[PDB]
């Protein structure tokens, strides 16, 4: 990227708003990294929860990272550190250069210019978020010159002072930036940040902030208020059905309704050394084989833990369920169910996989649904066994309706008409959209401590496997007693000789796996630097 070119090649450039338009989006390309959301940030590191883990009964291989027994030289931390922070430099280099050019432009450019800059300054605070929330003590790079210091000048600020800086970016953004659907200045904003995202991104950084580890309890408030500007602007809301948000993301369809922040994975080859393509519907998409000629394999390595399933099955006229969690796999020329064993017919498999206590080993094999590339993707383009061109949610507004009533709830001490009104569209678009609505309605008369274990058993109803759960109850200050809870479940589950599968609870560790590590390259370089608690 733009770290590369010299001094002079820079001088040269960003001359007009179409010149500074090319760099900026060299600055959200940094999302389709490997490191970043090809991978790292939207699937290996989110595993390990009450939810979803990795595939197996040990810590092998790339099992390392999701069952919390990897070490502070673990390469996969170090490079989605490094490339944060590649993010970060494009993002100040932009914003430094812009801001030396953009008094020779055109009006319509200078227009152009205070967008793009709202554009890179959001992508920065979405970096910082990452960093903070994910790494928790860490350094304000504040320009690209500071990048080129001695890193014996590197401090770690204080988490207050990134979310601070991290606000200022996004308040700049929220105030600057046109709704999606507004929007006659840009050609196109598909897949780039429009106010919507920039209000719905700072709903859950105060949110975070007013969570664990930082706990300044005074945001829950800013939370609220900042998404009530986007709530009540009308320009917002949820897709009719929930199916079409997978039909959208598997088959490159932006719709600004609903997706606020999704990367755009896209390359009609995969014969590069940097093509955007990812692992989505790869790595977490349903298990299916390769087909020569017509298929490229799925791993499917992402698995789903089977009290989460247990549960969601109660409720049963949740539409939900079932587009988010496959029990079937993909076979040379079949769909076939997880269950079903060598004398398996479907009958007796689907007997097999109703029962609790029935075929419990295979049952661990299930997947996420909401990434199926067989039953999705409507068109042809490169066959790979690895990489994708699925995209990739990392806010629906849906997800912030969600915070919207959790923060309420926080800030008021219970649930108020809003409140109630924000988990409410979310649990009837659940439900297909039910002409009665008291069956899927949380009910009236929950407190402030029964609302809020409705709406954190709703995040993951609504948001699985979307990469929000740890850091969820991380925030929420429960991941350690959750991972510890999720084993005793499956345990009770388990009929069978033996142990289920959730490698993740031997080795997590309580005030040490809340954080990832300072990487231990960084460590070494950065002598003025702490690592984490218990690392
Ligand atoms: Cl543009
Ligand atoms: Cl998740
Ligand atoms: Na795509
Ligand atoms: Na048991």
């Amino acid at each position: 990227g733009e770290e590369t070119r010299t001094e002079v090649e820079k001088k040269n450039y960003m001359n007009n708003a179409e010149e500074a338009k090319d760099v900026l989006l060299g600055v959200y390309r940094t999302n389709t990294l490997d490191a970043m959301y090809g991978y790292y940030l939207s699937i290996l590191f989110n595993l390990g929860t009450d939810i979803s883990q990795v595939e197996g009964s040990g810590n092998e291989n790339f099992r390392i990272i999701p069952t919390n027994s990897f070490p502070t030289t673990q390469s996969e931390v170090q490079q989605t550190w490094a490339a944060l922070y590649t993010g970060i430099y494009r993002a100040n280099d932009f914003l430094e250069r812009i801001s030396n050019k953009i008094g020779s432009y055109t009006t319509t450019d200078k227009k152009l210019a205070t967008l793009y800059i709202a554009e890179a300054r959001a992508l920065r605070g979405m970096f910082y978020f990452e960093l903070v929330r994910r790494f928790g003590n860490v350094v304000l790079m504040t320009s690209t010159q500071m990048s080129n210091q001695n890193p014996a000048t590197y401090v770690q600020s204080a988490p207050e002072k990134v979310y601070e800086y991290i606000e200022d970016d996004l308040l700049y953004a929220c105030d600057i930036l046109p709704y999606a659907t507004d929007d006659q200045y840009r050609e196109s904003n598909d897949y780039r940040f429009s106010k919507g995202a920039a209000l719905g991104l700072l709903t859950k950084v105060y949110a975070t902030w007013a969570g664990y580890p930082v706990k300044d309890e005074s945001k829950w408030e800013a939370a609220a208020k900042t998404a009530r500007i986007l709530v009540e602007s009308g320009k917002h809301g949820l897709l009719k059905d929930y199916e079409q948000l997978w039909k959208n993301t598997c088959n490159g369809t932006w719709d600004p309704t609903e997706s606020l922040i999704e990367i755009s994975f896209y390359s009609p080859t995969v014969s590069g050394n940097s093509d955007p393509v990812g692992r989505i519907g790869k790595w977490n998409g349903v298990k299916t084989t390769a087909i020569a000629g017509v298929r490229g394999s799925c791993a499917a390595n992402v698995k789903v833990v089977h009290t989460f399933v247990l549960d969601w099955r109660e409720d049963v006229s949740d539409i939900r369920r079932d587009l988010s969690i496959a029990n079937y796999q993909y076979t040379d020329t079949k769909k076939s169910l997880w269950v079903a064993g060598a004398s398996d017919t479907d009958e007796s498999a689907a007997e097999k996989d109703a029962d609790p206590t029935k075929a419990q080993k295979n049952k661990q094999n299930y997947t996420p649904a909401k990434w199926d590339i067989q039953k999705y993707v409507t068109t042809n383009s490169f066959i790979n066994n690895d990489k994708s061109n699925v995209n990739w949610y990392f806010l629906r507004y849906a997800d912030v309706l969600l915070l919207y009533a959790e923060a309420l709830n926080e800030w008021k001490h219970g649930p108020d008409a809003e409140a109630y009104n924000a988990i409410n569209a979310v649990r009837r678009r659940g439900y297909g959209n039910p002409s009665n609505t008291s069956a899927c309605d949380l009910p009236q008369g929950l407190d402030e401590t029964s609302f809020r274990e409705a709406v954190r058993k709703e995040r993951s109803y609504e948001l699985s496997f979307e990469g929000h759960r740890r850091q969820d109850l991380i925030r929420w200050g429960i991941y350690y007693k959750t991972v510890q809870a999720t084993a005793k479940e499956l345990g009770y589950w388990w009929e069978g000789t033996g142990s289920p599968n959730y490698s993740v609870a031997t080795y997590t560790e309580e005030g040490k796996h809340e954080l990832f590590p300072i990487p231990q390259r960084d460590m070494d370089l950065c002598i003025q630097f702490n690592q984490n608690p218990k690392w």
